[PDB]
């Protein structure tokens, strides 16, 4: 089931209802509820620093100036992106703390990565003593395996297609049946929650 997302919904917003929208995709991304890329936080950022400063001032907003802790996603304070940041920030000239929050929200609904529940696990290549880490996400609607470092999502399944699944103190199951050729297994210390998550929203078969 593919959801459209509706333009007018954000636009209609009181400003407090707005805001707390806000604050609430904000948050989800920079407390890595929400995985984006790199490219996207910085977008994001470009957008958080005219909600909270206003339009660029190169007078002020100059190298260092931002504490990145507060911008960003823990795993991207390193790569020192504060340049595409105040490049965002300085492309979004003189726009409205409004319309930046208005932006903020947008963006963060088109991506396909929105409102999905998130865990970090491991994927095993036969015979390979070392491990991938991957992001699986699920939703009502589907399964996807999404790039740990890039946050393309690499592969979708819809959650309706699960014939049955299973999970352990140390892994986690899906069987798809004839979708596919054997199980997608992954270790994780997560996999009995994981598997919670999914039967609330498909039920089991008594």
């Amino acid at each position: 089931m593919k959801f459209f997302y509706s333009d007018q919904n954000v636009d209609s917003r009181d400003p407090v209802q707005l805001n707390l929208l806000y604050v609430q995709a904000r948050d989800d991304i920079l407390n890595g509820s929400h995985p984006v890329s790199f490219d996207k936080a910085c977008e994001f950022a470009g957008y958080q620093c005219q909600i909270q400063f206003g339009p660029h001032n190169e007078q002020k907003h100059k190298p260092g100036f931002l504490e990145l802790k507060d911008f960003l996603p823990k795993e991207y304070i390193k790569q020192k992106g504060e340049r595409k940041i105040f490049m965002a920030h300085k492309n979004c000239g003189n726009m409205s703390e409004i319309e930046a929050k208005v932006r903020y929200v947008k963006l963060a609904r088109s991506l396909k990565t929105y409102g999905v529940s998130f865990f970090l696990v491991k994927e095993k290549m036969k015979g390979k003593n070392k491990l991938v880490p991957r992001l699986l996400g699920i939703t009502k609607e589907c399964v996807m395996r999404v790039d740990e470092k890039t946050k393309e999502v690499i592969q979708e399944w819809s959650l309706t297609n699960i014939k049955r699944w299973a999970a352990s103190p140390k892994s986690f199951t899906l069987d798809f049946g004839d979708y596919q050729d054997g199980y997608y297994s992954v270790q994780t210390t997560e996999g009995e929650q994981i598997a919670q998550l999914i039967a609330g929203y498909i039920d089991i078969i008594l």
